[PDB]
């Protein structure tokens, strides 16, 4: 890892948890953990983690394998080979009438997206999926999704689930690192990045 990230998969990783009282998300979500099925699939792998943390029935549970089993929002063929954009994170979710708050980067700023995201990690029954430049970040790769599990106030820290489990632990990142990831344009969509929130 580069030296802005602070790996999970260390001693410093596990006191932020320890140390964070933003973090009540890390449970649900850590609980419905999954790796990303292919390398094209972190926003399948994300919004399954999140819609069987939200308890949503589709036993009834989501799975990459049968999320798009839909296919009107984005066809998977599409989805398999360029991955999906906010907006379409967010009309896949909306799919399974699930409630989405999309931000783009370009509608907000970063004290009103850490303020808002830090109180909604200290709530059950809500969630946060960030899509991201991971060049940004220190990581290899372009755009990533992944969702969001706790703060870290006295660091100023988010924890990020990142589905590429056979690549890169969850990480600690630095608010203003994220927000210069997200702060970017998806060729795909000529928009901004950004973050979804995700209730019920
Ligand atoms: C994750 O597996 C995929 C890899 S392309 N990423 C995305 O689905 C985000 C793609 C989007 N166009 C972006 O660049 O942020
Ligand atoms: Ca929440
Ligand atoms: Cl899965």
């Amino acid at each position: 890892l580069s030296p802005n990230l602070i790996g999970f998969n260390s001693n410093e990783g596990e006191k932020l948890l320890l140390t964070s009282r933003s973090r009540e998300d890390f449970f649900p979500l850590s609980m419905q953990f999954v790796t990303q099925v292919n390398q094209a699939y972190c926003g399948v792998a994300s919004i399954i983690m999140v819609l069987n943390s939200l308890g949503i029935n589709a036993y009834r549970v989501f799975t990459q394998d049968n999320f798009f089993s839909t296919k009107a929002v984005i066809a998977p063929e599409v989805v398999a080979r360029q991955g999906m954009t906010l907006d379409e994170l967010g009309r896949l979710i909306a799919s399974y009438g699930v409630k989405v708050k999309v931000n783009h980067a370009s509608d907000t700023n970063i004290e009103d997206f850490r303020k808002q995201v830090a109180e909604n990690l200290k709530q059950d029954g809500n969630f946060v999926i960030v899509n991201y430049l991971r060049k940004e970040i220190g990581q290899e790769r372009g755009g990533h999704i992944s969702p969001l599990a706790a703060y870290n106030e006295q660091t100023d820290r988010f924890l990020i689930m990142d589905v590429s489990r056979y690549k890169y632990p969850p990480v600690w990142v630095k608010t203003t690192d994220l927000w210069k990831a997200m702060n970017t344009v998806d060729s795909v969509s000529q928009k901004t990045r950004g973050f979804v929130f995700v209730s019920k």
